[PDB]
DNA sequence: GCGATGCGGAAGAGAGTCCCCCACCCCCTTTTATAGCCCCCCTTC
């Protein structure tokens, strides 16, 4: 195909293995914001990795915004150290990547009306609700947002192989509905 | 003094022609790409 999707966002969850005091973290953490009325977690941001992480009292933390697997793990470790630097016994346990978001362009307009007809079992095109066709691939459990402009967004992948594999499967299908 | 009762008359049926408590699930939130749609404020004259 000659086109490789580029990851736009990765969601990874890591357990620190120790209960944390959310109020204490907000007071001392540099960028943390805690609003129990709004959300029950502590939202923190670190610019150099350019990622955002949510910290819960149970010790589990979710890291989002990383553009690569290495960045997500590095960003998650940095957040854990910040909590550890606050006097808590934070660790890096069962780090896992929960979601990978990738985007790409096929460089040609797509006839979404034709695509849904031939793939009604997997496609879902509702212009009233969303201007982009939602494709649910089965062999890889990846949900693809195909747009008339040609932009394709892949999400729900656990590994980078699924993102590339999913695009390889849909690209020939899109080529058959080129506008 | 101290009770006790049958019959006529009236009545009446009966037939014919809401508020609370206890699971279970969804959304609150964050990140990102995509794009049409639409609110809101601004600006124009």
């Amino acid at each position: 195909s000659g086109i490789v999707p580029q990851l736009q966002n990765i969601v990874s969850t890591v357990n620190l293995g120790c209960k944390l005091d959310l109020k204490t973290i907000a007071l001392r953490a540099r960028n943390a914001e805690y609003n129990p009325k709004r959300f029950a977690a502590v939202i923190m941001r670190i610019r150099e990795p350019r990622t955002t992480a949510l910290i819960f009292s149970s010790g589990k933390m979710v890291c989002t915004g990383a553009k690569s697997e290495e960045q997500s793990r590095l960003a998650a470790r940095k957040y854990a150290r910040v909590v550890q630097k606050l006097g808590f016994p934070a660790k890096f346990l069962d780090f896992k990547i929960q979601n990978m978001v990738g985007s790409c362009d096929v460089k040609f307009p797509i006839r979404l009306e034709g695509l849904v007809l031939t793939h009604q079992q997997f496609s879902s095109y509702e212009p009233e609700l969303f201007p982009g066709l939602i494709y649910r691939m089965i062999k890889p459990r990846i949900v693809l947002l195909i747009f008339v402009s040609g932009k394709v967004v892949l999400t729900g992948a656990k590994v980078r192989a699924e993102i590339y594999e999913a695009f390889e499967n849909i690209y020939p299908i899109l080529k058959g509905f080129r506008k």
